[PDB]
């Protein structure tokens, strides 16, 4: 009735015939670069037109309504095979993932464009939202031994209930927890799983101790994404960089939605938990950006808090949307326009350490910390704390736009640039 | 849909559980179990119900929005007009009568309701412009007060005095402890001030104290009296929320009147700008006040808290305002961690404008009211407060407080605590 | 339909009997002035009541249903004409304008009525504020000229490309830089010039060198709005008011709004770039409320930053929306309502400023600081930042209701008074 | 305040200043030993903060933090002269005669400070005949 997807069938066509006709990237000339440039751009611009009008609809098919609960993964996997062209196809990025950043075609970018019409829709959003505060799959499976057991080791992550608290430690001991998908999924199963388990009142985070030369022996928090796997590729915009901001640390904010199960679910849909995180060594991009939820936050007097790419980086999560209600924005721009690094021992760090102590006395007022917040006033409160720091609407809204944002600089010449040279 | 069908049963089981059962604290642990899953059961349906008519069932009560009704009079129209929906004055008098660690919670219902009414883009607005025209009673004493200047009540004290209502809390017995009493004075207090034209700038302190331990010093005020709170005292809408949607929403927005006077199509309520000086402390419901005026002074001795970190109630709209006062790590120290922030120390500027030792005190806090006078001051005021908290802000946060501090009200850490005082 | 209209015109032409029967403003009894003063707000009353549920018809009739867009100016000229009484027309805001302050009718204020109106819709409102954002004929003009030379110079500001920066430099020499209708107009040409030259990718506001005495060989950033000009009732409040707000101060935060030729324009149809102020002096009023919308601002060790008309002044613009983020509730009010000065070397500067520098390494530091930046991180993370800090709906709204309430401060007496002993 | 006049202030039992000012002692380079202020400002001011003024021409600005090791009330321009006049009316007492006598015996003993003005006498001579800070002045205009 309105052509726009039959506009968009050819131009996807009419790029996939030039991407089969043309050669290897990298070993094209200046005039293909620019047909197939030309041609994209073509193409995503009428993806943009397209969902501009059908979001909802298509949504709605692919969801029976908003009566079906779909993972990010599952939902753009579902629309890529009930509507060709519109988003990548299964094997159709699996070769993309094959191939280094610099050389990759950037078909993630359909995505962007996909979910930022979806979290951009009133009603589409908040379903997709609450979709991703539902437990994994994984932590239901893995729930009954946990309560057994009381502990699980996961390949970035060791899980321990002890005295009430979930005890979560990233222990990437020889890349300093650096970030990649694995260590998503560890974190948001680990997060489900304490959240789920009756045993467990108060959720931590803190940094194991390292392996690597240059830091064994000590415990370092996080050093933020992984640089080398970003540059080989490796870095999913859907199940990293989506999945970690609407999944395991929107869940530390809301909670898990579950099932009309447990009585007073009328009055509380979702379980929620104050959550402690202990800062040792520093936290650096995706582990600074962690910091801006947290219930509280120890930090060890030697360690200090960034977001270092000021100049050829992908956006720092969700700091942007965070920071300003932490530091005011003058210090916000300082801090993410021109990577101010923020020390533990100077008067600023306040704005977004609660507590600072010497590394000999650390250990001992984390446990103390654990205790403070153990009630259902606690619960109650930050509930209300939440709501009030940030509406469901301002947060939709930013991820909307991050979404499309986000894969724009993932796909950022002067990004990819940077990411090749670490080392 | 069947769902009225449905609430009316789950109410009569329960209704009629209640009257062969025995006495609350007599109860055995499979009884208490069987009362506890037919009130959930009954709770249940009453949100379910609502998600889907609450519009229609306001609709019905105010005559589709064309009749404005305060939180007292919507609850109870609401009890007759869908028996079972929320409880009638009789279940209540019964439940008032009862200490707290007795009742059978039917607030909580009180609870459901309101949260239903305040989610919706159409009735909320309603009821909160209904909260913002004058209590009748203080258009009763608005004539007496424009001539005398004076009007003593039961938990303050107002005087007309250089352009300024002089509001003083003065339950010197108690260190002005909250009550149903005090919230209508000071909304009575609030109206008056705000209709007088004698009136231009408005001033909220604590009075000398005769309790001993305070005998011939001021005292701001101690919070809610947790003495009546455990007693069941504490009126859920009477109290915590006739106080947020009443005088302290009309301290930011002032009150909405009649077309009756010129520029009320660019000015439908009166609002004016308002000075609190704090004298000894400022302690919950008390401190909450703070986040609302326009000024605030404080004696260098003084101190600032929300303590029940807990086992106490949601601070009303704190967990509101305090973020954009003090930034998110701060405030949750203060209402998570209970930290108590002193008059002297730089955080309390976050706060407080001015401290002063006390015999300097007075001084100031006179020539901080003459600076509010104006127009300009009036204009900026209005457009700093809209700024800082929007209509939808409020009220969805209101909704929630709505049925969150129902619960809280009767929580058993919480009832176990407020008993001990 | 509803009667509103025929009421509203009624109303209107009891006001021109008036004014036509009644002797001039100064000769006027109190009996004559209640007289005009009730009539004037009858039909301001019955302006407010017509918009409320005609305020989408009426915009709809003046840009074809939102397909064209009309900046402030021409919105509230067609508006005239096409609904005569609505707002006033050219000519009666000739005799307006050729009349000091005091002596108005006001007619301003039915502007102010109509915009509150046209930004509460959620449908007109971002329409309107898209037109605003819009390249202005004059810098479109202007822009193939400004790309080949690298220098403009205006009225009330000089325009110079180096290094990829446009240089922005306000030279009323003689007035320490204060604001009028002028000004506006060359700070959102040179704004729009700024951000289509390709060759520009940061800017640089700075006040110049004074000529005055007071003032010789000094730099000033800004004096704030011409006080003697309001008293003569040369500060329009369309063309300067609202203007500055929706125009280039709108524009340094989500840039200009052009047309789908570009590439990229399907995920960016506004050009943005990082912006640098650096003060001199002071910032008073118009000036200090400039600098909540940059992404770096300089100082020198003696400036200082202050909104002084507390107590009889009209409100500092989009300072009570964008202070509290800042400087938070308590340091907002005393800055607004009781004109708290803010120091360059005291602790809360901070709050505004990102460097304070001793005025002979302010240069350097400025230099300095327009290479930090550059990049395509800085244009995406600057643009979710102001995303965060400022939403369309929150800065909307705030506007709606600026333009009525400073209209009515535009013709207080107690603003009149005061202004008229500067 | 500068110089020979931010010297001054060392010495005062109240000091007030306007927002607007600043307090230096400016010729690091080629000057000659101000006052005794380098006898006096550890005191007031510490070593640290004594050898960025007097080493390095720090200058002090009236508004910043470290101003109140020097000055007891920054007020507005407007509001200044009341200020004054209200200092003004805090010392007339003998109370407040008694104190300062034992404070600045406390402070500044007899012997410290002789000690100080005779080495300061050949020292403040050498330098006011120095090649360099002759210099220095005769380019001032
Ligand atoms: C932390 C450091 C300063 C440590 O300095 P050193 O003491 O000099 O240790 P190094 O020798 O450099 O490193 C120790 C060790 O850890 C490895 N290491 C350190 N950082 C990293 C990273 N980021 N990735 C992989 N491996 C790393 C490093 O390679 C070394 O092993 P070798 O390479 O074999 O020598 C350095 O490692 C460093 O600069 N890392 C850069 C940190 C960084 O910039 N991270 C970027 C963060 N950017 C984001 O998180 C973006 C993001 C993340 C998200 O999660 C979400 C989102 O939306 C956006
Ligand atoms: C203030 C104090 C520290 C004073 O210590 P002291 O100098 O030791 O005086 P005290 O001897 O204890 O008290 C003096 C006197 O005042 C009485 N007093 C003091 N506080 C109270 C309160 N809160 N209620 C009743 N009476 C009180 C006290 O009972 C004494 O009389 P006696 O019992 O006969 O001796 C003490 O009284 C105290 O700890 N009060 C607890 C204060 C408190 O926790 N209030 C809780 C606030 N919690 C809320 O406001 C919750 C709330 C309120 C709202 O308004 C809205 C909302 O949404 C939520
Ligand atoms: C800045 C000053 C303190 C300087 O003091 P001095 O060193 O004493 O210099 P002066 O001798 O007074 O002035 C130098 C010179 O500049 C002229 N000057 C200074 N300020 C002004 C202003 N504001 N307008 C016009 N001319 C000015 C002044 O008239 C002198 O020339 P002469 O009159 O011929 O002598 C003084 O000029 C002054 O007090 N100006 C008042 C500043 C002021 O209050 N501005 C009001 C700001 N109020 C707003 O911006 C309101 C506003 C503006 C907006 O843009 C938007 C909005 O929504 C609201």
């Amino acid at each position: 009735t309105d052509g726009l997807w039959a506009a968009l069938t050819e131009a996807a066509a009419s790029v996939e015939k030039l991407l089969a006709t043309l050669p290897e990237h990298g070993a094209r000339s200046s005039a293909e670069r620019a047909e197939i440039a030309a041609a994209h751009d073509a193409a995503r611009a009428l993806r943009v037109r397209f969902l501009d009008t059908h979001a909802d609809a298509v949504y709605d098919r692919l969801t029976d309504h908003r009566r079906v609960h779909l993972r990010l993964a599952e939902l753009v996997e579902a629309a890529a095979t009930a509507f060709p062209g519109l988003v990548p196809t299964q094997q159709q990025l699996a070769v993309e993932r094959s191939l280094p950043q610099a050389a990759k075609e950037g078909h993630e970018i359909d995505q962007g464009i996909f979910l930022r019409a979806v979290l951009r829709s009133p009603l589409a959003g908040p379903h997709l939202l609450d979709a991703m505060l539902r437990p994994t799959p994984r932590a239901l499976e893995l729930l009954p031994e946990f309560v057994r057991t009381g502990e699980v080791e996961m390949e970035a992550v060791h899980l321990e209930r002890r005295d009430g608290v979930a005890r979560l430690t990233m222990c990437r001991d020889d890349r300093l927890n650096a970030e990649d998908g694995q260590q998503v999924d560890d974190m948001e199963t680990a997060v489900d799983l304490a959240l789920l388990d009756p045993g467990v009142r108060v959720g931590l985070l803190r940094g194991g101790v390292m392996s690597h030369p240059r830091y064994r022996g000590k415990r370092v928090f996080s050093a933020g994404i992984n640089l080398k796997y970003l540059s080989q590729g490796g870095i999913s915009l859907v199940d990293f960089l989506m999945r970690r901001e609407l999944g395991y640390i929107h869940k530390l904010v809301r909670g898990v939605l579950t099932n009309d199960d447990r009585p007073g679910w009328w009055h509380s849909p979702r379980i929620e938990k104050p959550w402690v995180a202990a800062v040792d060594g520093f936290a650096i991009g995706g582990g600074a950006q962690l910091l801006l939820v947290f219930d509280r936050v120890l930090a060890s007097s030697d360690a200090y808090f960034s977001l270092p790419a000021a100049k050829e980086g992908i956006i720092p999560g969700a700091a942007n949307l965070r920071l300003g209600r932490f530091a005011g924005p003058r210090v916000s721009r300082q801090v993410i326009l021109e990577g101010r690094r923020i020390w533990a021992k100077e008067p600023e760090a306040r704005l977004l350490v609660d507590e600072v102590v010497e590394p000999d006395e650390l250990d001992a007022a984390i446990e103390r910390s654990l205790t403070r917040l153990d009630g259902d006033a606690v619960l109650a409160n930050r509930r209300m704390l939440n709501l009030a720091d940030e509406s469901p609407d301002g947060f939709r809204a930013y991820m909307a736009e991050f979404a499309l944002m986000q894969a724009l600089r993932l796909y950022g010449h002067d990004v990819i640039d940077k990411v090749g040279r670490f080392g």
